[PDB]
């Protein structure tokens, strides 16, 4: 059999790029393939996600079309990342509190999915990647698709969604009152959750797929136009010594370089594995650098009209063009996936 | 065959435990097996490492016995992490410059391995993990044991050792003049290089081992008594949502939590793979815990006499017990690994 994973990296409004590309793909299937009420989340056996990619993954698994999620994201993007706090980062504010507030993000997630939906009422398998800053171990909020691992059953989807999106500096750690633990962003370990998703499909989801091999797994890793993040050599040369706050810019650069490094490492591991089995074709990634953007101005948070317009245009153009040429992006949506019964 | 990998985690001062355990193992080998001039690094076909573990791995790969490295570390644990800078962190100091200086660490690394030795002069394969903050991609300083990857041939060992130990907020990023790039700690990507070490052996070390499987790989992953790191529940309950400077202690806690989470995730993946292939015996770990210290009290840069004594005693005791009972540890030092020739 064929197993399809939908990996969604996390980048903030670059998540809006991700959801715009997904919605455009949905509309393309609706038009060309002659379908009605098509959801982009019904064609995948597992929907992995991290940070806002994880929020979108939970939205897709809960049974909502990518277009409704895109509308909610468009409505709530400026609320999640207000310019009032974006322009007043400085350092005398970052020392007393984190950037932004969890409440606008919480309300955005509540609008997207809801508040009373739990992992036990989901018809599709989903991962949420997070770091549990109370035991020191990462926490993977997955659906009860493995009988040996059936916790998170009584955990609301919004709790996991806020856990994965809590960037260490850009937000505050999310308190899950059920477990009496706090959680941080999943990008601290896996900003590209394709590799851990493949591992889960191979060794965890074995009741659903007893005969699972790497050669029969297809991953659709929708990037966030932030793969090639780096620190510009100018601020490095001017701050590699003591550092006039530009190196490790109140922890923002620590977090961003960490997430970029783990994403690169996991992508490297996945590509090397697929080349080892000569299944390099099985990995489909949609991510291209913006031609007008240098690889240093990539920000986790930018709700300005220009950045949102660039993300929207890139998503639409990339979706249309990749569906036109990339045969595998079309092949991903030939057949629907089978819902899982816990 | 039997491929043996010696992976050493990164803990800063807590590498004193690693080097003490290795030196004690050398001593027991000399006493029991009646050998003369034993180098603990002569029994492994690959010596990965990260941070101070990477420095120790470079020392062992350069041909030094673990006792010479232990003496050098005895002097340079105080000479590297001065009590003055460890007691003078506060908030207005770490705001301007990174704690400690790279020059004491550079002098220490020069004292152990040297300054004029490059990766092409080594007789044993070695990978050192680091994060390149100029391209944003992880950089694995490795010997030219694969003809396809050689660009580390003309790089001094001291440059790699200083790059892998440049813990963010703990040391300034290391500048390599040959590559015109800046590097950070390898614990951001892989604090436990055992998994990536096995990946390297399977996918890269194929010229020497064309027939490589997970079954014939044995990993001796020596920890640093810092696996069970976590944020104190009191600190979170006080200023997790509040986000005061205690939470994310000027990047110290961000980096430490990232190291702990990366180590946990990589160890979890390795253990899951070995359980899948029923080769759990292959992975040998001598990472115990200190039974007289809080989990949240694990620090990366505490070189006080009490902590050094605790690390030394733990290393000696663990070496004694694990040589007495663990037969795999004895199996490691049976036959010397053949040196590799480029």
């Amino acid at each position: 059999s064929e197993i399809k994973i939908l990996s969604l990296n996390g980048g903030g409004v670059r998540g809006l790029f991700t959801i715009t590309l997904l919605a455009e793909l949905e509309s393309i299937i609706e038009k060309r393939e002659k379908c009605e009420n098509v959801k982009i989340g019904d064609y995948f056996d597992l929907i992995t996600g991290t940070s806002i990619g994880g929020i979108l993954a939970l939205g897709l698994a809960s049974g909502k079309s990518a277009r409704e999620l895109k509308e909610a994201f468009e409505i709530n993007a400026t609320k999640i990342f207000p310019l009032k706090r974006f322009k007043n980062k400085q350092w005398w504010n970052l020392l007393r509190r984190s950037i932004y507030e969890s409440e606008p993000l919480y309300d955005a997630v509540k609008s997207m999915i809801g508040e009373t939906i739990k992992f036990e009422d989901l018809n599709r398998r989903v991962m949420i990647t997070s770091v549990n800053l109370s035991t020191g171990k990462p926490k993977f909020f997955k659906t009860p698709h493995n009988p040996m691992f059936t916790m998170d059953r009584e955990i609301r989807l919004i709790d996991a969604a806020m856990a994965t999106s809590a960037a260490p500096t850009y937000f505050k750690p999310h308190y899950i009152e059920k477990l009496e633990n706090y959680f941080a962003d999943g990008g601290l370990v896996a900003n590209n959750p394709s590799y851990i998703g493949i591992r889960e499909v191979l060794i965890d989801m074995k009741n659903d797929f007893p005969d699972a091999k790497p050669e029969n797994i297809k991953v659709l890793n929708i990037g966030t136009l932030s793969e090639d993040y780096c620190i510009s050599p100018e601020t490095l040369s001017k701050n590699s010594g003591k550092g006039y706050l530009s190196l490790w810019n109140m922890g923002e650069r620590i977090v961003l370089s960490t997430m970029t490094a783990n994403q690169h490492l996991q992508r490297f591991m996945l590509l090397r594995e697929f080349e080892a089995l000569k299944i390099e074709k099985n990995y489909v990634e949609i991510d291209e650098t913006i031609p007008n953007e240098a690889a240093a101005e990539i920000t986790l948070d930018n709700a300005s009209e220009g950045c949102l317009k660039a993300l929207r245009g890139s998503g639409k153009k990339l979706a249309a063009e990749r569906y036109t040429k990339n045969e595998e992006l079309r092949n991903f949506f030939l057949k629907k996936a089978e819902p899982f019964v816990p």
